[PDB]
C-alpha cells in the first residue's frame, strides 16, 4: 500500500543519470543509464562524440 522506493545506502551506485528501478518480476534491483555510458556503474563516459 506504498512504495518505499530504492535504498539509500548504496552510495548512489548508479551515476551519470542514474534512475533506480525495481524489477518486480526479475525481483532484483536495477539502474536505467542513457547511451555513452558502460564503464561500471555508467561511471566511465565513452561518448562517440
Amino acid at each position: 500500500n506504498s512504495y518505499p522506493g530504492c535504498p539509500s545506502s548504496y552510495d548512489g551506485y548508479c551515476l551519470n543519470g542514474g534512475v533506480c528501478m525495481h524489477i518486480e518480476s526479475l525481483d532484483s534491483y536495477t539502474c536505467n543509464c542513457v547511451i555513452g555510458y558502460s564503464g561500471d556503474r555508467c561511471e566511465h563516459a565513452d561518448l562517440l562524440a
